[PDB]
């Protein structure tokens, strides 16, 4: 067919969450996304020797289910909004970039990938507390995604493959404002668009983590009319991502807040008091816990706003608001790829979802 459907994989799962590579349903993507390779020295590293290439050897895993499933391309992911702050030095000159990517050519051969995933977050501003950037980085980001499209041109030349290359933007249309989106499209094989993260518990607030288009009853102080699906997708095609690599990220996890007003809107755009419950911390729920736990269950009860197409819970009793994804508002999102002729979709993270409720229609939708 003509869509992908894009999958990270959390190095994490082989904890706590004893979710590991070969509990996924490969025949539901097109891409699996290792998050994370880290930066050390200028040069993609192996994040965690624990579970990566050791230990519980996810990678292992990873090579073996591309063996069993020819279709399948596994990327490793590098950054991340924990680990970006290695990539405006090793965008900054032509030896870092020649170093950065070489290093990533020898990461994908000694480990199996079919290419790398720039998750830079972000350049020239916002990111981690840890996070570094200068001025440069916009005209840098073309330069280091140039440096790795001919560095992996060649090895995929010397091993007889095609090797791609995928990045991750910021729903933010602040990031088209600090890269070149016309340029690097050029040489990225697809854009997974980070189409949720509108809004959290950075947030004293409540919000739609991922809404489907703006909800001008939302006005709560600095949130952008863009913050929302439609908003950025069209930012990008304008920005000059071609429709067929721009990618729709949907989120598998909810963001929770305690002590919402009620207001008029069950909790909805309403003060609260810090964040809510959540699977493995606070203020973070898995979908599996959600659709088991919360699902118009224990005082939670489901709503709908049909201006943004989104559903969220409110507990009256406890005044815990969560947003997450429900199929009603999935459905509208995949209706519209098609309707856009867009890449296909993306979601974080491929763990969250135990039940596969938003994989298995994100599958019978783009792939059958
Ligand atoms: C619309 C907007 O600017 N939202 C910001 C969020 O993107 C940002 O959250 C971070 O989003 C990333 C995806 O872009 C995630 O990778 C990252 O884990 C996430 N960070 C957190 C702490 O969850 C938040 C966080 O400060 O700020 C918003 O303004």
């Amino acid at each position: 067919g003509s869509y992908r459907v894009v999958a990270y994989y959390i190095s994490a799962g082989a904890y706590g969450r004893s979710y590991f590579p070969s509990d996924i349903d490969y025949s539901k993507v097109t891409h699996i996304n290792y998050a994370f390779a880290n930066i050390k020295d200028g040069e993609v590293v192996v994040g965690d020797p624990g579970v990566d290439d050791g230990g519980k050897n996810n990678f292992t895993a990873l090579r073996k289910a591309k063996k069993a499933h020819p279709h399948l391309r596994n990327l490793i992911s590098v950054g991340g909004w924990s680990w970006s702050s290695g990539f405006s030095d090793a965008a900054a000159t032509p030896e870092a970039r020649k170093r950065f990517a070489d290093s990533a050519v020898a990461f994908i051969r000694k480990y199996g990938f079919d290419g790398v995933d720039i998750d830079w977050e972000y350049p020239v501003e916002g990111g981690a507390e840890n996070m570094k950037h200068r001025p440069e980085d916009k005209q840098n980001y073309t330069l280091l995604t140039r440096s790795l499209r001919e560095a992996l041109d060649t090895a995929g030349k010397a091993d007889g493959k095609y090797y791609e290359l995928t990045t991750a933007v910021w729903g933010n249309d602040k990031f088209i404002a600090n890269t070149e989106m016309d340029k690097v499209s050029r040489d990225f094989d697809f854009i997974n668009v980070m189409s949720y993260d509108f809004n959290g518990t950075w947030n004293k607030f409540s919000g739609h983590n991922a809404p489907f288009v703006n909800d001008p009853a939302y006005d709560k102080p600095g949130i952008g009319k863009t913050f929302n699906v439609v908003s950025a997708v069209e930012a990008y095609l304008k920005a000059g991502v071609p429709a067929d690599k721009l990618v729709v990220g949907v989120p598998l996890y909810g963001y929770s807040w305690k002590g919402c007003a009620a207001g008029e809107r069950n909790g909805e755009y309403q003060d609260c008091n810090g964040k809510g419950r959540g699977t493995w911390e606070d203020g973070n729920l898995d979908f599996t816990d959600i659709e088991k736990n919360l699902l118009n269950k224990k005082g939670f009860k489901r709503y709908w706003n049909d201006t943004a197409k989104a559903a969220y819970l409110y507990n009256a009793e406890t005044g815990e608001f969560v947003t997450y994804e429900d199929p009603q508002a999935l459905k509208i999102k995949l209706d519209y790829i098609k309707s856009k002729g867009l890449g296909g979709a993306m979601y974080w993270e491929i763990t969250a979802d135990r039940k596969q409720t938003l994989v298995n229609l994100i599958a019978d939708e783009l792939l059958t």
